[PDB]
């Protein structure tokens, strides 16, 4: 029988088979009553859906049915770790899961929540289905990568794109730039389901594709969104958040800047994280009443 990369049979776990025949591990948090809306949680590179337990439980407490899967190559889903044939695979698979849930739960509004790479996936998902999503919550979405990281990575990308170098990777990122909360950093460094290895160059190329595709999608984006961004973000440059606010056509767009905060706002210092949870709670509550 088919098993996760951690040797657990998929028959023992919630799952979905994607269009490429790959098993995706799924998570669900459903309220005891009739849901007011559905919301898909889109995780970022290297991590997995289990990192969203507390946010998901908050949203479920608002009577939303929260659902997620581990993207291909991540967590408990299948696929060579941190490989993707094309970035759109992630978007396609989100859409499959959304479409499946909308059948089981017809007539409900559907929201997207995405962090980091998962925020770029959310943007591209909404841009593919204009008018279909009720709203998007973006936590430091990948709109522009760190300019310094992008420049040096593009040099590595040149080698892989001009030669046959299938194993080339970037150096690992220093986990301390992910959050000022050292306990959250230590937890991230301890989770066996998180891939903390240096980025394979082929995957980083797909992140460059994500950035290019987000740029082209902005003038089409009309979905309501809440955008949360730290001013000291070394992964997704804050300039991308300002550009998203300026270039999206959405009539309902709000930006909250957390001064001094690092990339992972929902795992930051308690004052930041508590505010992040409260702001998402209010924004979703106002749009599901
Ligand atoms: O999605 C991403 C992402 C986004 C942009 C990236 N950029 C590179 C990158 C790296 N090295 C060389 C180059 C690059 C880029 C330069 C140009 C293109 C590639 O890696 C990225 C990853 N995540 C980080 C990520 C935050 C997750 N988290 C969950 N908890 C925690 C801790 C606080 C508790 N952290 C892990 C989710």
């Amino acid at each position: 029988p088919r098993r996760t990369p951690q040797s657990i049979p998929y028959q023992d776990l919630p799952h979905l088979v994607n269009a490429d025949g790959q098993y995706l591990f799924c998570r669900y948090w459903a309220p005891t009553g009739t849901p007011k809306a559905l919301i898909f949680v889109s995780h970022g590179a290297g991590e997995h859906s289990g990192r969203y337990e507390e946010l998901a439980r908050m949203l479920m407490g608002l009577d939303l049915l929260v659902f997620a899967h581990d993207h291909v190559g991540h967590g408990q889903s299948e696929g060579e770790r941190m490989v993707v044939s094309d970035f759109h695979v992630f978007v396609r698979d989100v859409l499959q899961h959304v479409d499946s849930m909308q059948k089981d739960y017809p007539g409900l509004p559907v929201f997207l929540l995405g962090h980091s790479m998962g925020g770029a996936i959310a943007i591209l998902t909404a841009a593919e289905r204009p008018g279909h999503f009720a709203g998007m919550v973006l936590i430091s979405p990948l709109v522009l990568a760190n300019p310094e990281s992008a420049t040096t990575f593009k040099v590595l990308a040149a080698k892989v794109l001009n030669s046959v170098l299938p194993n080339l990777s970037s150096g690992p990122i220093d986990s301390s730039v992910l959050s000022r909360n050292k306990t959250e950093v230590d937890i991230y460094n301890s989770d066996p389901l998180i891939c903390r290895a240096g980025l394979k160059v082929c995957f980083g190329i797909q992140l460059l594709n994500a950035v290019s595709r987000v740029e082209r999608a902005l003038p089409k984006l009309t979905v309501p969104f809440l955008l949360l961004q730290g001013s000291a973000d070394r992964l997704c440059d804050s300039k991308g958040a300002y550009l998203l606010m300026e270039l999206a056509k959405s009539q309902d767009k709000t930006l909250k800047i957390y001064e001094g905060a690092y990339h992972v706002l929902h795992k930051e210092l308690p004052e930041v994280t508590n505010s992040v949870f409260h702001e998402i709670n209010m924004w979703v509550s106002q749009r599901t009443a």
